[PDB]
């Protein structure tokens, strides 16, 4: 019995009895990231070179903005690429508060190197005016979150209260079939991620946890390495193969480099509903208060006997 | 002016005054490739999943040996899915011999990561009888070589004695689109790329190289680290941003991972027509002389500059 | 604002403040068409002449068929492919009832002519176990319709209480994009359809009508012919021209060759929610009680003013 | 053996031994073809509705293979519906062939997702003085290649060279053209009239008694059954695959006729006549007329060879 990301979405709305909103904001939010694919694959890119005789990123936040804003289920919009929050107009406001990242990894986007969409959806708590406030909500508020993965093929990865679904989206008819249902990531994995060019500046705990990754203590295999450096691409990899994903603070950035609100939470959501973890190497990614829209977060996640491990060398440096 | 893979390729053929076989041949390589890139980014999957009540490395494989043998310019076909030469049946063949990866880096591609089909062609030289021994040619005797990149978009690089050109993939009327003409590498680059989890068996020499790139002795930036782990990727990052990209042998593989034949040789022409080296670390991989179609070897490729300091390092350690 | 036809489905389906199930049903339905549209553009014809070395009706049947049955809003499904009408298993069932033509013009498809999909929606209006007879209500009891039509390119009319709106397919992003709101027949046009071939049989109003737009009585411009031979393309040029279309029935076909449930009713709803009309020149298409669920009936169908004028031809010889 | 469009071309290029222009040419034209088929399936189209928060279709089309013919260094001289006088093309990009085509054949119609399509006659340049709308004038019996691109239920591109006609289906998924029929020949004779009828009060008599013998038959044999799409191409490829005869006649008020000989008739002209079928202004066959000006129009009746005899033995009894 074939599924679709429209028909999953409005199944899963109709059982919730609600007013319909967040299925319309699901919607648009599916339309959105097929223009964006459709975008990033370069479609129509011959009338750019004359076939007849300005930026993705840009783009991509123009398609999330206007679908999301037309959905009529939003209130509160905090984006990547925005300084500060936007407020729909009252004419279009609905309870929802979206944060997204329309096109993560698109600074290497010359190379070709995958990219993707991160999203987080919260339901606005508070009844005064919608300001910028309504996003600063604790990842564990979160009533769906997931991405988009632009790679070899499109990919929507869902996670809601149910578990976690993969659509692949099948370009001949523009429709994401479900192909991985209720998914769950691996207990251990066998793969660590992170930027080794910042070896120099390491925390301890982290230069540790990395060496026992490549000279296991007890002379088991080592782990490989795979760093894509784009978030979607790294995560959606240790979601499917297992392992652990790493962008640590350091002196430098006691905070680390990623974003919490777009990038961190939303990926340490679907880790969690996939059996996995998320911690900022004190506490859980998700349960993070966050005081300012953009602020960064330090991040670790992954398989779970993964993450303990990791925190157990955290620990052992504390 | 505009100019298509298709218009590039039939000029550069008539300015050759040739048969037009290597024309036919590399036009019926373009088709394949689109036909590789449909099925990649998964068009139809939904007939698959019931919409209406092979593996793709396979196909890939399929779609390459079919459409090169109707070319009628080939004679002996050398891919990386078949364990033996596949020779062309007499009535269809031609002067050329090619050797090719339908599908580089399908392995991973259940996380959707990068992947790509790499392509080496020859003249026959040899007057026998068309068999195996036609591929085994060092890659300095290539006419042309290249790869299709089907990363965030679908780009083709291909390599002649006239440089370095690059097509994307325009999807809306499958046209390969000329985007970047002569393309030259840097001279030196910022990145590295190699899978680290190999610490442990790495040799000497590279494991000092890569201890410079994280701690320059000059306290110059350390390079940053990025490995994809699918070759097509990882070099293509290479050609356009510069650095250096290395799978050198390992102590459980003495002659290297990657195939000569198909991986290295193509992509060591494509690095020196633009103004890049790879090298084996004794010697340029272009001049080793292959005894077997599928023989691995070590390569260490990208930016002059970053090679030369390599080689220095290996050297040191000889 | 942009508006999609998956988005105007559910906004509809909010307002009416039902189970949700029209809504899983249209959704569906779109979902076909779009699939459906992909295979007449013939998306993969390449791998059908061997680039790697069913018939479209009977696709098209299975396509509506599976997704309508897999939507549980359905319970009695007819199409002009299926001899019976066929009954939905009771863990699939839904309270609509479909009557379809999956493939219309496919019969003369070889030409490229443009071919479409007509659709009906009812409500089954008893109480007992479904059967064939659920589906043998007049048109009158329609509680939605219309027609995608495969030509230059893809559009959907829908219709229902609310009225006619048309969504265009764009084949980049797989959505149906709003195009026209409300639609309108004109008054009255200047282009009547009709296979004229059949002359020798026709009905002296018929004889007479035609007469009549060729040799104008009020020395006005004669009218221009069309005529397509797919009744999709017929009918949706009359819609957006306006005009007059007829397949009356003749001397051998005294309840004309169209059929009712699948073909005539859907295409007259549409028409009078336009503003337009249907008749079989005794009586209002939309009224004729069926008692076969493959039965004929003759229509006359498209701007007011000039079926009017029809009917008048047809009392005079009454 | 699947074959490509291009593949095709490069083949008979090289077995003609020449300098590889018109294959250059073939293939622009080819590009341009998916290029007009993408825009008029409507892609992109949400864009022009604002999904992010322009041009008519038959100029984008009239610009796609200007540019891309311009571009190909195989031509001199264009003609086209859209511009008034011929196009003569710059010293620096000039090849010897001349082309004249119309960028999107029914385009005044496209509104209500009427089949549209481009058709294109290609002669070499017979002159050795500068070129000019003068090298537009010959007559269809010199041309090298003619065809049509029809976009309707799917697109495909009919060819037709001294080798024969032949059909190439676009598959989008993959943007190429597949050959899926060889060296085609038109039915000896059909059972399907087409011309618009609203125009039977000025129809020439031979016209109206041809007509009428279609829908009454003499020998009381079964009637002609009758289609018009009002788009050429589409009645036209129609005719070509189901067989039968296509009109538009020269009237009271058209004497001459309504559709262009260079890039209308000529063209369908050639391919029926390469596929067995012919072609008659009803005084001349087509492609023997001599053009005197780029635009003229001409009188065209075509189709099975058969029924396109008939209708000439009609129109001799009332000469
Ligand atoms: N389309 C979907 N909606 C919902 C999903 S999936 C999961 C969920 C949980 C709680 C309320 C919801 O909807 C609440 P409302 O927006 O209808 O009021 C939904
Ligand atoms: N389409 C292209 N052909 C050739 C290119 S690109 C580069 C090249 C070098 C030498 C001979 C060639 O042609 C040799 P032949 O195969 O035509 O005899 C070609
Ligand atoms: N998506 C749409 N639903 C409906 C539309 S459009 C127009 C309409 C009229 C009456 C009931 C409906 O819904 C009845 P139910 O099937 O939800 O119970 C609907
Ligand atoms: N691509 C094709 N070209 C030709 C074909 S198919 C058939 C033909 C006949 C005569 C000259 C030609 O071309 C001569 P030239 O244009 O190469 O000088 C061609």
């Amino acid at each position: 019995d074939v599924n679709t990301l429209t028909r999953f979405v409005m199944e899963e709305g109709r059982k919730a009895r609600g007013t319909g909103e967040l299925t319309q904001l699901l919607n648009s939010l599916c339309t959105a990231v097929k223009a964006i694919s459709s975008a990033v694959r370069k479609a129509g890119i011959a009338h750019l070179y004359g076939i007849a005789g300005k930026k993705l990123d840009v783009l991509s936040n123009d398609l999330v903005m206007n679908m999301l804003k037309s959905s009529f289920a939003t209130c509160v919009l905090v984006s990547e690429e925005d300084k500060h929050a936007i407020i729909v107009e009252p004419e279009k406001r609905g309870k929802y508060v979206v944060c997204f990242d329309p096109l993560d990894g698109s600074s290497n986007i010359d190379c070709l190197v995958s990219v993707g969409t991160i999203f987080g959806i919260y339901r606005k708590k508070s009844t005064d005016e919608p300001s910028e406030k309504d996003a600063l909500q604790p990842g564990r508020n979160l009533v769906a979150a997931g991405y988009a993965l632009y790679g070899s093929a499109t990919m929507l990865v869902l996670a809601m209260d149910c578990g976690v679904n993969c659509f692949m989206l099948d370009p001949a008819i523009g429709e994401f079939i479900l192909v991985d249902k209720d998914v769950k990531i691996k207990k251990k994995g066998k793969i660590y991620s992170l930027n080794e060019g910042y070896a120099k500046d390491f925390d301890p705990a982290v230069t540790e946890y990395i060496q026992r990754k490549k000279f296991p203590p007890d002379n088991s295999a080592p782990y490989g390495a795979r760093y894509v450096g784009s978030m979607v691409a790294d995560v959606h990899r240790t979601l499917v193969y297992g392992g652990i994903f790493l962008y640590p603070a350091n002196k430098k950035s006691p905070n680390g480099k990623l974003r919490l609100l777009y990038e961190c939470n939303p990926m340490a959501y679907v880790m969690e509903k996939a059996g996995g973890m998320a911690t900022t190497g004190k506490e859980a990614v998700l349960d993070v208060i966050p005081t300012d829209i953009h602020q960064r977060a330090p991040v670790i996640l992954g398989s779970p006997d993964d993450v303990l491990e990791f925190l157990k060398v955290y620990e052992k440096h504390s």
